[PDB]
């Protein structure tokens, strides 16, 4: 074989872990890169992180950032794992970027972090790997094990889902 | 009316190192339940997959009838996004006999199992479960192997036995 | 085989577990019972439920409580998994009463919660059977692979472990 | 001085089905790396335990000279409180051979292991090792049998294969 694949991650609850200092969940080290050291996987992947912060967090000014970085990427496949509190809001503002017209961007993420039993992170990694490998250029949600157009899609934050509007 | 979620992708298991599980009498591994139900189970599906076991057989008692039961579920099949389970050993010989099946044309057809059974640590079994129902998908139409995160043409690969991969063929 | 086993739950991060409604841990179904269901046990144990409080909300009348509860059990080796913060204040208090003084009563949890990678708790489940099963009778702390006498210890809580006063 | 920590406990290993692992090449179960290692990774231990590999051999090829290296790395440990990782099949020859050196006479011997594969889902093997580690600490100077979370006397222990358990030898 497939064509080059570049991840970013941007943290967010598939990352999450327990530490003991914080007596609680904080985001750690990318989950999807457990994911893939399994996979036995054939084509071209490189992982880069972006950051670590809850999305909640995230500005207007951090996702033009997020925007300029996916397209440093000579790749014209991209996963983006995220938080899904504000997933949306990144999706959408790279869906209106023309710079990236000619890419595959998918963001993903999980409900449950990757290193709590029974997450869906691992099935949402590989699900989300193949959304960007084979969609038509576009910015897609791959969560649930379908595909979300972020312009019509929202978080139920009560739910803990996408849904459309 | 409301919305109704569709379920396009119906999943038929036919065993493999994905389902092997450990048995106390055997003293060893068995093909046990299939595994592709524990991924779904907490993927938190918008729709649902329906996923019928047709076989657990050993690599070695799976027969051409068997393959013949296996083209027979998968043209009766409503839905027309299909994803089989199945072992490794002999996937490329069920994916050549599935694309000669004219029944199958309209239908995108993928096969996936894992290296490392499921219910071993480290296994491929969910990641693949994931990258496999998306192609089930996103293909067109034909019958195509999903591993290693990636998609084969069942005409044009083999299975490396030693290093527990697929490999293309490549034409001369 | 061995004397019969009595085990009370009082939460603690052993049971804590991802709710998508509280977008983080809560205390959730014992942690005990899984690790026991898959213990292939020869013996008689019962398992029986007090308490899914923070162990930081126990009062002194919580603390009375279960040492009644305690004091209810026939069986003379006692197992009480419970959170490390107040893990000490409980077990002086038990250790005072002459009701449970023909009793072997250990109590023990885990640092990092059950459901999540890399936890300490199966082990210490393990560790704390054997250890009420098998020591004097008295009130023992069972934690990091060793029996503590609870008047001698104390939680470190910026270091997440118990140790000698 | 500055309090120091003792270590009171020394593991050695010897394989069996506690430490099997799936390997491609195998397409199955070998003996793998010592997995109470991976346990007491996570324990947060006080003290530390010197894990020593003795043997990984398949139970088959476990002969007599074997059981003899055993008894001579036990023997010649500084603690006096040892847990040996062992297969369940032949768990009872062993433990007997042991009982019967007076070079251990002062030190508590204790032999587990697991019914499924630590490596497997569903396995006793965590829960055994933290049973086995404090019984190794516990109990009086002897060699014993930790499993089903009790203490098993080796000269009245049999293993029931079928079951996958040891079972006392009643008195008559
Ligand atoms: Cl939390
Ligand atoms: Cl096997």
């Amino acid at each position: 074989s497939p064509s080059p694949l570049r991840i970013f991650t941007a943290g967010g609850t598939i990352d999450q872990d327990y530490r003991l200092e914080e007596n609680g969940l904080v985001v750690g080290d990318p989950f999807v890169a457990e994911v893939l050291k399994t996979a036995r996987l054939a084509g071209a992947v490189s992982i880069v992180a972006l950051s670590r912060k809850d999305s909640l967090d995230f500005t207007e000014a951090d996702r033009e950032a997020i925007g300029r970085a996916v397209g440093q990427a000579v790749e014209d496949h991209i996963l983006l794992t995220h938080g899904t509190d504000t997933m949306v809001e990144t999706a959408r503002y790279l869906g209106g970027l023309p710079e990236l017209a000619g890419k595959t961007v998918v963001l993903s993420g999980a409900m449950v972090p990757g290193r709590v039993g029974g997450s869906d992170a691992a099935f949402n990694i590989g699900f989300a790997c193949a959304a960007a490998l084979m969609l038509a250029p576009g910015v897609y949600i791959a969560m649930h094990g379908k595909v979300f157009d972020p312009a019509k899609t929202r978080k139920n934050r009560g739910l803990g889902r996408f849904e459309p509007i």
